[PDB]
């Protein structure tokens, strides 16, 4: 076969598929000329929708593709959402470089389709190759190809315009990729043995010169400006608590340290090892109560992996995991690890003692003023750098949920066990921190499932769920119904109301289903979601004040998924900081509309930059085109949020580089890191960094 085009840009018009939302569009010399206004406008579009749905599913393994330039001096990260007839929606995004013209495949079909996206059942799409295949991100990975909707060309996230120039759409055949196609393809260091980068290491001897060149630089000190807390010394002198707090200065929110110098929070997320480690292949299965051949595939990516009594098999480490009544294992290892020992180690030197030095030495000459979530504990007691703290609530309760589902269950703040819980867990964060006044605050869990906007099913699910529970076993539930009581106080007000036929209290207590939603109904869920969650943040932060009164607690980093005014409002009820993950070009205006109303203290838990010209298979959730533009997309994130008066910091995820192989647990694999796999810092990353925190404190404080 090979190539089938779509349409024909010979014309004077473009072909009825096309409309367009917040793009401005000229078709011309059969180019297609679009101007996305994402700048101002957060979503914007180009649709291509024929009349009669598409039937695809005869013309065997396929990609969807188009050739595209775009003529901005950045980069352009488009998503290419493809809907079937049923609704499910294959998602992929590409990084439109400048220069000269890209092609980009989305491979709709292949199993299936291949992807870098699914751990070790990952089918490798072609790389280092001339056309770009799509980066799997959402959705569903094989839809109805028979009857194929709509696409969706969508930039959207960003900080800028963009000027792209599409052409050539087509239907374009597959070729079969080489099941080995990757055979060998890591170096015994864990990075990209087909691949040169410009600070990619060749040998222990040329590690052991950029380590000392590297470790020579950081005598410099750190960077300067600083009180001893990283507050902004020459900064508006506030009142001293002896501990991190918060305080409007000069209209806008500020962090205060403990010495009173006014305070912002730059740092990076993830200061440990664990989430180094990568799959070996060896002992890799996956199955109930084939895996066989994914295991030896990627067992044979690996140029090198220690002998058990060489003693870089300290790293070697084992996973095992039960979920759904499926087991599944391997032998891990962390090349990081092992770099640290080759780094560090000789003479039987404590590695991991000055991988912690360095690591401090690193962030303070960078400039950031913390360490982020996730840091070891035994950073701290460093004494040089404030750090942030995080627990997590676990263990036996009733649970809440958005579906019979239970996959990503919130617990019933309503049962006694929860509070035990949160209890327990304040316990164990105290034992780290020992009352220390260098902790900023304590985050406690991550990303719940709060509620999707968008939809009401979504949006309410909690509440949706919950109602059809039965009161005698569902704690929230038997709120929800007291909730509903005292706003309507008879059943028969509630049946106007929701156009029910309920008989009763009881009758409701018992679970109802099947609600029809009407706006009387919607305003009820949102009651009841609100009461949910202030329940949740009133215990936590109860309990963390009860063993911890003097410590900030910062929230429970709402994503961008799982957030909704109801579920934040919440929180600003109880938290000392609202904490938000946001992976985006930065904070654009338009999301951000509701800041001014809560009027809390905020700070940006997540956020990154990636790009693939440093040997990964995946750039992240957000990319950029090239190593340098990595560090100025962190630089243009970070402006805007130092300009928002809502927010007192931003944590960058993570410190190290994902391995290109995945993270063991879930398989995320991005080129994210501050720091590559052979802990070799991404220059355009530490340049960045220090243009950020050497302006942000005089940009901030006028």
């Amino acid at each position: 076969q090979g190539a089938l085009p779509l349409f024909d840009f010979s014309q004077s018009t473009l072909p009825e598929e096309f409309s367009f939302s917040n793009v401005e569009a000229n078709l011309r010399f059969e180019c297609l000329e679009i101007k996305a206004l994402s700048k101002k406008h957060f979503y914007t579009s180009v649709f291509i929708e024929p009349q009669q749905n598409w039937d695809w599913s005869d013309l065997g393994n396929f990609c969807f593709a188009f050739d595209a330039r775009a003529l901005d001096e950045h980069s352009t990260q488009m998503f290419i959402n493809i809907f079937d007839h049923q609704g499910q929606m294959h998602s992929r995004c590409i990084n439109i470089a400048p220069g000269k013209q890209q092609s980009f495949m989305v491979e709709l079909k292949g199993g299936g389709a291949c992807n870098y996206a699914s751990g070790l059942r990952s089918n490798p799409c072609p790389w280092g190759t001339k056309d770009v295949y799509a980066t799997w991100m959402w959705g569903a990975l094989n839809i109805d190809l028979s009857a194929i909707s709509k696409i969706e060309l969508s930039i959207h996230g960003s900080l800028l315009d963009h000027h792209l120039l599409l052409s050539n759409f087509r239907l374009q055949s597959s070729p079969a990729v080489d099941p080995n196609y990757l055979s060998g393809i890591i170096d015994r260091f864990g990075q990209n043995a087909q691949q040169e980068h410009a600070q990619k290491i060749h040998s222990e001897q040329e590690l052991a010169e950029v380590t000392k060149a590297e470790l020579t630089e950081l005598a410099k000190g750190p960077m300067l400006g600083r009180s001893k807390f990283g507050g902004y010394l020459d900064g508006p002198r506030q009142q001293a608590s002896g501990y991190f707090r918060t305080e409007k200065i000069a209209g806008k929110w500020s962090l205060v340290d403990p010495e009173g110098y006014p305070y912002f929070a730059t740092g990076l997320d993830i200061i440990r090892l664990a989430n180094t480690s990568t799959i070996t292949g060896i002992d890799y299965d996956h199955k109930l109560v084939t895996a066989k051949v994914a295991s030896e595939v990627r067992r044979a990516m690996y140029q090198w992996l220690p002998d058990y009594n060489d003693p870089l098999a300290e790293h070697y480490g084992y996973m095992r995991e039960l979920f759904e009544g499926a087991v599944e294992q391997g032998e891990t290892y962390s090349f990081y690890a092992a770099n640290l020992q080759r780094k560090y180690g000789a003479d039987g030197a404590d590695y991991m003692a000055k991988w912690r030095d360095v690591t401090v030495d690193r962030m303070l000459n960078w400039g950031f003023t913390c360490l982020g979530n996730w840091t070891a504990p035994e950073f701290y007691d460093n004494q040089r750098i404030p750090f942030f703290a995080n627990g997590w609530i676990i263990g036996e309760f009733d649970q809440v949920s958005s579906g019979d589902d239970f996959w990503a269950a919130l617990p019933d703040p309503f049962d006694p066990r929860f509070r035990q819980r949160a209890a327990a867990t304040v316990s164990q964060v105290k034992n780290e921190i020992k009352d220390t006044p260098w902790c900023v605050g304590i985050f406690i869990d991550n990303e719940k499932s709060w509620g999707r906007m968008g939809s009401i099913d979504g949006h309410y699910g909690i509440a949706i769920h919950t109602l059809g529970r039965s009161a005698d076993a569902c704690p929230t539930k038997a709120v929800f119904v007291e909730l509903l009581k005292t706003k309507y106080t008879v059943i028969e007000a509630l049946n106007q109301s929701w156009q029910t036929n309920l008989a009763s209290w009881a009758d409701l207590a018992k679970g109802v289903k099947g609600l029809t939603h009407n706006s009387a109904q919607v305003e009820d869920y949102a009651l009841l979601l609100e009461a949910f969650a202030s329940e949740y943040f009133r215990v936590v932060k109860q309990e963390l004040k009860k063993q911890l009164p003097n410590h900030l607690y910062l929230g429970c980093r709402f994503a961008d998924w799982g957030m909704n005014p109801e579920v934040v409002r919440a929180a600003a009820k109880h938290v000392d900081v609202v904490s938000y993950n946001y992976y985006k070009e930065g904070l654009h205006p338009e999301p951000w509309s509701f800041l001014a109303d809560i009027d809390m203290p905020s700070i940006i838990g997540e956020f990154h930059f990636g790009a693939l010209d440093s040997g990964f298979f995946h750039a992240g959730l957000v990319t950029a085109c090239s190593q340098q533009e990595r560090g100025q997309m962190f630089e243009r994130y970070m402006q805007t949020v130092v300009d928002n008066p809502y927010f007192v910091g931003a944590h960058y995820f993570q410190y190290i580089d994902s391995p290109i192989t995945g993270r063991s647990f879930d398989g995320e694999n991005y080129n994210i890191g501050f720091v590559s796999i052979s802990d070799v810092p991404y220059q355009p990353m530490v340049d960045a960094a220090k243009r950020v925190n050497q302006s942000m404190y005089p940009k901030r404080f006028r």
